[PDB]
């Protein structure tokens, strides 16, 4: 059982995400009003795919004031009070130097952890982490924060998100 739906982005179809907000079951991409330069979200189809056919890849052109502003945000993440999960993730970039924080927390912003300020290669690899729900919550959210300046002119892709009991 994964506690995440949509992990992989097999649950959409190929091509750039023009609902943020609902296009791709299982997440939420909406950009922060402090960017004016708008990323770009796409489900791709690619042979590399680490699992399936299909990866997300966020395009950064511009950031905002904080790095929550560009973000892929799973939900809902179905959870017990008191469980451990392990967190695992496939990331990889077009060009090594990008960063990326992988955190999960309540409706109300409270994390229970995260990976933070990551480097991401050229080349996939697993990210991984425990945490603990720490509180009475069984609806929580595993925010990707994307908008780091090191970012911009880079495009970041991910897949097999999968929050598993420990
Ligand atoms: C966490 O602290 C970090 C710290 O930032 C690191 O520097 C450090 O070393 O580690 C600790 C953790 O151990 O920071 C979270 C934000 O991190 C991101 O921005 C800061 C940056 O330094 C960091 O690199 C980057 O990863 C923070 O979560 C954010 O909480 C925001 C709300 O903040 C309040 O409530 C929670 C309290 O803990 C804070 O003190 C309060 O100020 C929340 O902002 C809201 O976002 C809404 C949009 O949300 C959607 O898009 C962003 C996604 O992240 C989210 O899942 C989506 O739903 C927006 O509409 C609101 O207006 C805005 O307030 C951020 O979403 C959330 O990520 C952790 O609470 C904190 O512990
Ligand atoms: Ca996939």
């Amino acid at each position: 059982l994964v506690a995440n739906i949509n992990g992989g982005f097999e649950s959409t179809p190929a091509g750039v995400v023009t609902d943020l907000a609902e296009g791709v079951e299982g997440w939420d991409l909406n950009v922060g009003s402090s960017v004016t330069n708008p990323p770009v979200f796409e489900v791709l189809e690619t042979s590399d795919a680490p699992e399936g056919n299909k990866v997300l890849a966020v395009t950064v052109n511009g950031v905002g004031n904080n790095p929550f502003n560009i973000q892929a945000t799973a939900l809902p993440v179905n959870v017990r009070p008191g469980v451990t999960y392990t967190y695992t993730i496939r990331a990889r970039a077009e060009q090594d130097g990008a960063v990326v924080s992988f955190t999960v927390g309540n409706q109300s912003f409270d994390e229970y952890g995260r990976l933070h300020h990551q480097q991401i290669t050229t080349e996939w690899q697993p990210f991984t982490f425990e945490f603990t729900v720490s509180d009475q919550e069984t609806v929580i959210r595993a925010p990707i924060h994307f908008g780091y300046a090191a970012n911009v002119g880079n495009t970041i892709y991910i897949d097999g998100l999968a929050i598993v009991d420990l």
